[PDB]
C-alpha cells in the first residue's frame, strides 16, 4: 500500500480537541473545540479561523438550560449562511455566524430522547445523516459507546424530521454520502471508531437505507480508528485514523485503502476541503491543532456548495 507524504502546514494551535472543520457559504473557516472545560464540566465552543492570520475567534459557546455542549461535527447549510453542528451533549444545533444558535431536538421522530451527536454530512437532497455516539443529551448522565453498542445513525429529513435510521453501533463516527453522477444519493458510509471497520448502506431515500455492509477495513491494531472523513471530486474516500499518524484513502468500491498519507502527528480526527481547491485542512488531537496540505485533485462538492436554482 502505497504511503505519500505532503508538506503539512499549520494553521493555528491550543484548540482543546480540535474537530469539525468546515467552510460556510461565504468561505469562512470554522472548528469546534469540544474539551474545553470550565470547573469540571462541558464549555465547549464554536471557533472561526482568520486564515491569514490564523487567529481564533468563539463565535458560540452553546449551552442549554446551564448544561454546556460538546461541539464535534459541523456541515454548512445551503439555503442560509448556518452551520448544523453534532454536539455530544446537545445533540443537534444550528449555529449562526453571529453566534446565535438553537437546538434542534429533543427526541426523535418515535417520541424517544435524543442521543448525543459526533459528526454529520447533507446529501445532496438536503437531507442531514448523522452519527451519534453519545448516550442520551442533557441532563442525561454523559455516556459514550466506546464499549457498549448503543450509537446510533440519524437522519434529519428536508421537512424537519429526526428519524432513527439504525443503531447498535461501537461509537459510530465519521459519516459521509456517496453520490451518483446524476448527483442521486446512492451509498452511506459510517465509521465505527474502534472495531476498525467502514459499514456502508444503499440510500433508497430520506431517512430510507438498506442492505448494512462492511464497506471497508481501517489498518492498524492501535487503539482508536477511522474518526472524521470526506470525499474528493473522484469519489475516493479520505479517512482520518485517530492513533495511526495517517489519513487512509479508499477507491469508490471501499475494501482496502488504496493508498495512506503520512500526517506528522498521531491523532489526525477530522478534515475538510476547501472549496474549489485541493487544500485539505486537519484538525488533529496530538498538538490540538489545525493544519492543511494539498491533495493530488479538488473535493467533492459540500451541499452548501450546490444551487438550488441551478439549470446543470
Ligand atoms: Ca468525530
Ligand atoms: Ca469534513
Amino acid at each position: 500500500i502505497p504511503v505519500i507524504e505532503p508538506l503539512f502546514t499549520k494553521v493555528t494551535e491550543d484548540i482543546p480537541g480540535a474537530e469539525g472543520p468546515v467552510f460556510d457559504k461565504n468561505g469562512d473557516f470554522y472548528i469546534v473545540a469540544p474539551e474545553v472545560e470550565v470547573n469540571g464540566k462541558p464549555a465547549g465552543e464554536i471557533l472561526r479561523i482568520d486564515l491569514k492570520t490564523g487567529k481564533k475567534t468563539v463565535i458560540c459557546k452553546p449551552e442549554v438550560n446551564g448544561y454546556g455542549g460538546i461541539p464535534a461535527g459541523c456541515q454548512c447549510d445551503r439555503d442560509a449562511n448556518q452551520l448544523f453542528v453534532a454536539d455530544m451533549r446537545l445533540g443537534l444545533l444550528v449555529v449562526q455566524t453571529d453566534g446565535t444558535f438553537e437546538e434542534i431536538a429533543k427526541k426523535d421522530s418515535e417520541g424517544r430522547r435524543m442521543q448525543g451527536c459526533d459528526d454529520c454530512a447533507f446529501d445532496y437532497e438536503g437531507n442531514l445523516w448523522i452519527t451519534a455516539p453519545a448516550g442520551e443529551v442533557a441532563p442525561a448522565d454523559y455516556t459514550r459507546s466506546m464499549q457498549e453498542k448503543f450509537g446510533s445513525i440519524y437522519c434529519f429529513t428536508t421537512d424537519g424530521q429526526m428519524i432513527q435510521v439504525d443503531t447498535a453501533f461501537q461509537f459510530p463516527n465519521g459519516i459521509a454520502v456517496r453520490h451518483m453522477n446524476d448527483g442521486r444519493p446512492y451509498q452511506l458510509i459510517v465509521a465505527e471508531t474502534p472495531t476498525k471497520k467502514l459499514w456502508s448502506y444503499d440510500i433508497k431515500g430520506p431517512a430510507k437505507i438498506e442492505n448494512k455492509k462492511v464497506w471497508g477495513h481501517i489498518p492498524g491494531t492501535h487503539e482508536g480508528g477511522a474518526n472524521g472523513m470526506d470525499f474528493d471530486e473522484d469519489n475516493n474516500l479520505l479517512v482520518a485514523n485517530w492513533g495511526s499518524s495517517h489519513i487512509e484513502v479508499f477507491g469508490p468500491d471501499g475494501g482496502q485503502p488504496k493508498m495512506r498519507i503520512r500526517c506528522p502527528f498521531e491523532k489526525p480526527s477530522n478534515l475538510h476541503f476547501k472549496p474549489q481547491t485541493k487544500t485539505i485542512f486537519v484538525t488533529e488531537h496530538e498538538n490540538n491543532a489545525v493544519w492543511k496540505f494539498e491533495w493530488q485533485r479538488n473535493g467533492k462538492k459540500q451541499y452548501c456548495e450546490t444551487l438550488k436554482f441551478g439549470i446543470f
